[PDB]
Order: structure tokens, then sequence, then C-alpha cells
């Protein structure tokens, strides 16, 4: 049965509720983004009307069959009328084709759902600016002060610095960046960039990759392995031992690993600037954990419900604790009377 948090009242609509059966008066199924969590019970048999990006859409045909007339792509800040009510989707700084959903009610309600995302002063310029919101239905992952970490642009930076010195050191050290799901691109392509090489990988993840609209990437990526010195490997795979296997199936071609596992926050975050960073290293291989995030910090969620001064919060993260859930009522409160509204 479908929680509450993923019903937009007033409409027949759901958000990321695909796990749940048919839903009873839903019409129409939003999709925020294609992570698992999200698209859960999403196959070739479904049968109702999933409204989305031309990202998303593009990953929902190609990765999961989902037959294409029941998809329907939306352009981005574009006023569009889905079965009698009026929405827009707008970037959310996620992963590619990650959107918010804003919902102009038929009773005069505006709704936002953020689905997840980073937020960014730059959303403050989008068609937010124009109007007010009642109910904000916000991604919370990270909804308490100790949740700190860099901009993406600092951590990229000594991503690129890092693998440039070491292959420089060593014309013979091979790049391996981890992956499990769409996000984090920047990571492995910045680094390829530095390194004038293209990146490496399996079939499945090159089929992926091609779903997402990245300029140029025919330039950037492939399937030959033998021609790339930066490798891409599921995320369960960047350990010691699965590291040294790898090496073996390279045929002599390097005598060093040099890989980067891009994690969420760590507890390393409440020490460590990312200046400071050090790797694990075991013999010829060396293993760095870097702090790259795609969901708002603190400081960055805050910032944004203050400017937006919703009238009602519901959380869509972190909800199934009452510790939780008490935590985070009482940064709502505390914003609002910081700010006023
Ligand atoms: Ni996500």
């Amino acid at each position: 049965t479908c929680p509450f948090y993923k019903k937009i009242p007033g409409t027949g609509f759901t958000v990321d509720a695909f796990q749940y059966g048919v839903v009873e008066g839903c019409t129409a199924y939003f999709l925020t983004h294609f992570h698992s969590d999200h698209y859960a019970g999403l196959s070739k048999h479904f049968t109702f009307p999933v409204y989305c990006s031309e990202i998303t859409g593009n990953l929902l045909k190609n990765k999961l069959h989902v037959q294409e007339q029941y998809i329907h792509p939306l352009p981005l800040d574009t006023e569009c009328i889905v079965n009698g009510v009026k929405v827009v989707l707008l970037d959310a700084n996620h992963c590619p084709g990650a959107v918010m959903i804003l919902f102009y009610l038929p009773n005069g309600t505006v709704i936002l759902h953020t689905g997840d995302f980073r937020a960014d002063p730059s959303m403050e310029r989008s068609l937010l600016a124009d109007q007010k919101v009642h109910m904000l239905y916000l991604d919370t992952t990270y909804c308490s002060p100790e949740y700190t970490f860099p901009s993406q642009q600092e951590v990229i930076r000594f991503a690129i610095n890092t693998a440039f010195e070491a292959v420089t050191l060593n014309p013979h050290a091979l790049v391996v960046c981890g992956t499990y799901s769409i996000g984090k691109e920047k990571v492995f392509l910045a680094i390829a960039d530095v390194l004038g090489s293209k990146v490496g990988m399996s079939q499945e993840k090159y089929k992926t990759l091609q779903c997402l609209n990245i300029p140029e990437i025919n330039s950037l990526i492939t399937t030959d392995m033998c021609s790339s010195l930066v490798h891409l490997l599921p995320m369960m795979q960047i350990n010691f031992k699965g590291l040294q296997s790898h090496l073996k199936k390279c045929g002599g071609k390097y005598n060093q690993i040099l890989a980067f596992r891009p994690t969420g926050w760590t507890h390393s975050n409440k020490f460590t600037r990312i200046a400071d960073v050090i790797p694990q290293t075991k013999g010829n291989i060396s293993i760095y954990g870097i702090p790259y995030s795609e969901h708002s910090s603190y400081l960055e969620m805050k910032r944004f419900v203050q400017w937006l001064k919703p009238q009602k919060i519901i959380p869509t993260v972190n909800v199934g604790t009452w510790k939780s859930r008490s935590t985070m009522e009482k940064y709502f409160r505390e914003w609002k009377l910081e700010a006023g509204y």
C-alpha cells in the first residue's frame, strides 16, 4: 500500500510509486529520476501512463523495456497540461534526467516535489521565483548540521590533480573509478579528459551512458578496454582483492592502480578537509574515497527552504523512525523562526 507522502492530493497523481501494484485513483504515475529505490516495480509489463523527463524516458525504454506507448516525456521549464492539471518539470541538480515537479492544483494550491535534489542558489531564478508554494515534499537525506561536504567543483579539482600527478610520475599506472547507478559521471569524465584518454567500460554500462544526452559522448567513452587508461568497474569490485584481479586481466600493460570511490558523506568529513584526503594503500594499489554528493548539504537545504518559505513541509527521506521525524521537525521550526515566515 502506497504511503501518503507519495500521493498528490486533489489529483489522480502519484510520485515514485511503482512498487505498490495498481494504486486506487491513480491516472498518471510520475517518475522523478532513474534510481532503483524510485523506479522499484516498473518493468516491460507496466500498462499505465508514466510521466518523466526525456532522459528518464530513454532509460525506461532501453534498460527496463517499458513500451513506448506508456512513456510520456515532458520538456523542462515549460508549462504542460496533464489530465487537466498544469505541471512544470525543473532540473533537480541530482543525476542525469532528474527533475523536481511543480503542480498547480485546480483549487489554487501550488505544490513543489523536489524528488532527490542538490539545492543550489541558481534555483532561486528558475520558474520558482514567480509564485508562492503552499506544500513542499522535500528530499531530507542530509537534514542535520553534521552533514557537511565540499562543492562538486572542489572535489573534481582534487580528483583531476591526483590522477594527473600519479600517471605523469608512472605512465604505467591505470586509473579505475567505481559506479553502481547513474550519476556522478563528471568524476570519470574529468579524469579521462586530463589524461587524454577515453573511458573504458562494460557493454551494459556503455548502453546506459548512451541514453543520457551528454554532448559529444561518442568522443568520450568506449567498450574497448585495451585502448583506454581510465576503466569503470562496479562499486563492489573497488577493494584490494577486486582490483588485483582486474590488474591480472590487463596483460602486463600496467604495474600500479589508482582507484576512486565516489561516496556520499562519510564521518571522515567531520575531521578532514578535501585537500588533506589520503588513500588506503596495499602494495601497488591505492583507493581514494571522495565525497562527491548529489544531495543537498544541510546548509544548502536550509538556504533553499528559507528562500522558498513554504507553508507546510513533508519529508520524503528518513521518515521511518520517530527520532528522525522529530529531529527534522525541530529544524524546520528553527528555520521558520529565524527567517520569520
Ligand atoms: Ni536518487
